């Protein structure tokens, strides 16, 4: 997250921090994603796509810091995970959505607690107007150049554009799909960044938090004309529901 705000697993207790172990055994960040049942973590495909195997993943909850552990953080290992059929890749990433299966070595699923809790998803085809705020959470850079990413989890508001807008060539031109949302500072001063992939978009829709988007591409970050871009989860609902009886 460029600019915005340090904050605690409290105020996202959702997220979910997802990690890659490699051979050697050095874990390493991979991106975030959501709590969106006790068994079901949502995140973006081009996360895993290089590294598919579900055994080479390790998902936390209830985690604020990169590096070290939060009291009352729970591990789990992937039981399974399902990237989306349709994914490709140009810039622009089609259909960047996935599902992991939760599993603690004890076999059980998240336990719902002060620090961890489910995001509601949004019904279908319904989101916010633009103009409207909406936050965005991750451990990903703070600054295009740094080479290292926060240690503490960080939270920022930004605002959705329009397709119409989006479409212009000066921003993505056809890049972007209507399966896909763009949002962005009035500024540019803050935006996702590497690292924030895979995690949540969250907007108040008829008093509700609601998971509407999921972070997914975008051109550099915080530069003019060039918004963050996200899955558009309210067009992705019965992938969804299938792939969770999975
Ligand atoms: N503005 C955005 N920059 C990035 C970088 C990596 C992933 C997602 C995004 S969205």
């Amino acid at each position: 997250i460029i600019g915005g705000e340090f904050t605690t697993i409290e105020n996202q207790p959702w997220f979910a921090a997802i990690y890659r172990r490699h051979r050697g055994g050095s874990v390493t960040y991979v991106c975030g994603g959501s709590l969106i049942s006790p068994c079901w973590v949502i995140s973006a495909t081009h996360c895993f796509i290089d590294y598919p195997k579900k055994e080479d993943y390790i998902v936390y909850l209830g985690r604020s810091r990169l590096n070290s552990n939060t009291q009352g953080e729970m591990k789990f290992e992937v039981e399974n995970l399902i990237l989306h059929k349709d994914y490709s890749a140009d810039l622009a990433h089609h259909n960047d959505i996935a599902l992991l299966k939760i599993r603690s070595k004890e076999g059980r699923c998240a336990q719902p607690s002060r620090t961890i809790q489910t995001i509601s998803l949004p019904s279908m085809y319904n989101d916010p107007q633009f103009g409207t705020s909406c936050e965005i959470t991750g451990f990903g850079k703070e600054n295009s150049t740094d080479y290292l990413y926060p240690e503490q989890l960080k939270m920022t508001v930004v605002k959705l554009i329009s397709h119409r807008e989006c479409q212009q060539p000066h921003y993505y031109g056809s890049e972007v799909t209507t399966k896909m949302l763009c949002a962005a500072d009035p500024q540019w001063k803050t935006d996702s960044c590497q690292g924030d992939s895979g995690g949540p978009l969250v907007c108040s829709l008829q008093g509700r938090m609601t998971l509407t988007g999921i972070v997914s591409w975008g051109r550099g970050c915080a530069l003019k004309d060039k918004p963050g871009v996200y899955t558009r989860v309210s067009h992705f609902l019965p992938w969804i529901r299938s792939h969770t009886k999975e």
